[PDB]
């Protein structure tokens, strides 16, 4: 699919910048002919086809075509897409409020760790209900709306590895952030829904603890840790959570995707169900 080849500078105008990563860089903008603001990625193309460079335009229009179907309060929305000879820019809704990761460096109360986990599985379920696997949730990947009220409102981004789900499993490679990936991910198996169950605990157990679960001094011993299920709660971090919340955990960071709780599982668990 083709996107509109004129140039974004000619209907927008960029400011500050709100994040870079390997293949993107987001710029804050703002539409000339509204006054509307939204953010700005720009992701690299590939300039040749067996370069490792920049990303294959498969792989952007996977993104484009997920974010496309998207409208939910706690997804990101695009809102129009550009391209040019090197790259292709989604101008997409802007969430001003920073990152979970960094209002987390500023751990969460159970309450304040479910108010925020509650909008984050009612995007994920949105997400699964239409066979979408994100395949990259992470506290960076979630951004707040306005990170100065007692309950943050959030929404998740970042759909560079998200896949439909079409057949129950993607095979494919796709590989996150090993803090966070599945083990199904860490050894090249088969890939759903599930995975982004288990990446649900993790940031679950981070939110309570300010802790990561399998987290090495270096990626391939988190990788292993994350194969082998080597966590555990320390009571030092522990100490005054409830059982329930430890029990949410547990049932996620499950080996086997078939025995890990669903999204609707979720939700309907004592610790999350109202
Ligand atoms: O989507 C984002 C955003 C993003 C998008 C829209 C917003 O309103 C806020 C941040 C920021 O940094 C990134 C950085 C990346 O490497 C990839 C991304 O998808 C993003």
């Amino acid at each position: 699919t083709v996107f509109r080849q004129e140039n974004v500078d000619d209907y927008y105008d960029t400011g500050e910048e709100l994040g870079s990563g390997q293949f993107a860089v987001v710029k804050k903008c703002r539409e000339k002919s509204t006054g509307l603001q939204y953010a700005a990625k720009f992701i690299k193309k590939r300039r040749t086809k067996s370069s490792r460079r920049g990303v294959s335009r498969e792989d952007i229009e996977r993104e484009v075509s997920i974010l496309k179907e998207i409208q939910h309060p706690n997804v990101i929305t695009l809102h129009e897409v550009y391209e040019n000879k090197t790259d292709v820019i989604l101008i997409l809704e802007l969430v001003a409020g920073g990152e979970l990761f960094d209002f987390l460096a500023e751990s969460l109360t159970e309450e304040e760790a479910t108010e925020f986990l509650k909008q984050i599985l009612n995007g994920v379920y949105y997400l699964h209900s239409l066979q979408i696997a994100h395949f990259d949730l992470k506290p960076e990947n979630i951004m707040l709306l306005d990170r100065n009220v007692p309950k943050p409102r959030i929404k998740i981004i970042d759909f560079g590895l998200a896949h439909k789900i079409d057949f129950g499993n993607e095979f494919k490679n796709i590989f996150g952030t090993p803090e966070f990936v599945a083990p199904e991910i860490v050894n090249y198996e088969p890939l759903g829904l599930e995975a982004d169950m288990w990446s649900i605990g993790v940031i679950t157990y981070i939110l309570l603890s300010g802790a990561s679960p399998f987290l090495g001094d270096t990626k391939q011993e988190t990788l292993a840790n994350v194969s082998a299920v080597n966590y555990e709660f320390e009571d030092e971090y522990f100490s005054n959570t409830s059982a329930l919340a430890k029990d949410f955990i547990r049932r996620l960071l499950v080996k086997d995707p078939k025995k890990r709780m669903t999204i609707q599982d979720s939700l309907q668990h004592p610790w999350i169900k109202p």
